[PDB]
This record gives C-alpha cells, sequence and structure tokens, in this order.
C-alpha cells in the first residue's frame, strides 16, 4: 500500500487520510520525523517517482527561509539536499504519500486523481 507520511495535528494530513479512505484507497500512516526516510530511501523514491528534491523541502514561509537554505541549495549537490531531509523530517514536507514509482505531496486533489486514481 501507500507509505502515507505525515506528522502531528495537520489539516492537511486529515484531507489527504479522509480522500484516500474515501475512495477506499489504502495507505500507511508513518510519521516524517519519528519516521524520516534516510539519504539512500529518499534517493531510491526519488529515482522510482522522478519527485522533484526541491518540493520535498518544506516550502516558503517556514524553515526553509529562517535556517535561509536556498542559498546553500542554490550552489550544493542534490545528494546533500537528500541529507538535510535525512537530518530533519519537518524540512521534509510533513504531507507526503509515496508508493513505489507513485508519490502526491501536500492537498491537490488534482495530484490524488492523477496518481492514486483512475
Amino acid at each position: 500500500m501507500i507509505k502515507f507520511y505525515q506528522y502531528k495535528n495537520c489539516t492537511t494530513c486529515k484531507k489527504a487520510a479522509k480522500f484516500l479512505d474515501e475512495y477506499g484507497v489504502s495507505y500507511e500512516p508513518i510519521d516524517i520525523v519519528q519516521h524520516t526516510p534516510t539519504i539512500n530511501e529518499f534517493k531510491t523514491i526519488i529515482a522510482n517517482t522522478g519527485v522533484e528534491i526541491n518540493k520535498l523541502f518544506n516550502t516558503h514561509g517556514a524553515k526553509y527561509r529562517e535556517l535561509d537554505l536556498k542559498n546553500k541549495l542554490q550552489t550544493l549537490s542534490d545528494d546533500e539536499k537528500l541529507e538535510l531531509l535525512s537530518s530533519d523530517g519537518m524540512l521534509v514536507k510533513r504531507p507526503l504519500a509515496v508508493m513505489g514509482d507513485k508519490i502526491t505531496l501536500g492537498f491537490k486533489e488534482d495530484q490524488y486523481k492523477e496518481t492514486w486514481l483512475a
């Protein structure tokens, strides 16, 4: 089934878990920081799904600007990006659902129908 990464009382996690449940689609509710993928696990799922490694970072408004990672990410290797995501599961997108070569980030009904459904 789908490896549905989440963490804590988040509306996005409730939206995704409800929508998967809504279509009878099976998932695995595991935490993103408590059960953070290693550097290996990340480069595997990204070589499989072909997902953008940069969208896996927690986007605007959050720690991305606090730590100011953007300035180092524009010069380092995509390997070192994987390592940062492995160093913190909160640095990863807390709403993630990966399943072999299929994946959805955040709440989009669009991504859910495009990837999981039909």
